[PDB]
Order: structure tokens, then C-alpha cells, then sequence
């Protein structure tokens, strides 16, 4: 509360982890349905349907530019592109296997660099 504060954790390092992080999920060989933003025009349903598109790509943008205040916000982001892909694709299919194998991996280096 005011003038009554727990101690400081360290966060300066947070934006190389968080990109250090995201360039291990960019080069990992399931990573192809997440790259790019989903073709809005050419994929009948995904306008309607999901109402926060998320990426890769568009993350990468976001972490370069100062748009994530903190690193919840990035860990948001990326469980988001996940969630919708869970979301638009049957969990028997290649993109729905490949969503869960990302997860997986994204939340094993999060504990790993974080917890």
C-alpha cells in the first residue's frame, strides 16, 4: 500500500529472455501454422469467428516496439495464438497437434526461465 512496498525483483532482463524465448517457438518445426497473421480473406469463418487474431510475427513486432508493459503481457499473447487455434481446428488434425506440441513447449521454458 502506500509507502509499504515488497521487496524488488529483478525485470531488466525480461525483454532478452521474453526474446530469446520467442525465437526458440519461431525456429521450432511446428511453428509453420503460427508465423504468419491467418489470411482473413482467404479463410472462410476466421473473421467472424475469432475475435483476437494473435502470431507470431505480429508478437515479434509488439516485443520490438515497447507494446508490452510487462512480460504477463507477452505471456498472454502467446497462449492467446494457442487458444485460438484450439479454438477453429479439431485436436486430430496436423495444425491442432502442432498447437498443442507449442504450448507445450512454450510453458516448459517459461518455468524453466521464470519460476
Amino acid at each position: 500500500s502506500m509507502s509499504v512496498k515488497k521487496p524488488k525483483r529483478d525485470d531488466s532482463k525480461d525483454l532478452a529472455l521474453c526474446s530469446m524465448i520467442l525465437t526458440e517457438m519461431e525456429t521450432h518445426e511446428d511453428a509453420w501454422p503460427f508465423l504468419l497473421p491467418v489470411n482473413l480473406k482467404l479463410v472462410p469463418g476466421y473473421k467472424k469467428v475469432i475475435k483476437k487474431p494473435m502470431d507470431f510475427s505480429t508478437i515479434r513486432e509488439k516485443l520490438s516496439s515497447g507494446q508490452y508493459p510487462n512480460l504477463e503481457t507477452f505471456a498472454l499473447d502467446v497462449r492467446l495464438v494457442f487458444d485460438n487455434c484450439e479454438t477453429f481446428n479439431e485436436d486430430d488434425s496436423d495444425i491442432g497437434r502442432a498447437g498443442h506440441n507449442m504450448r507445450k513447449y512454450f510453458e516448459k521454458k517459461w518455468t524453466d526461465t521464470f519460476k
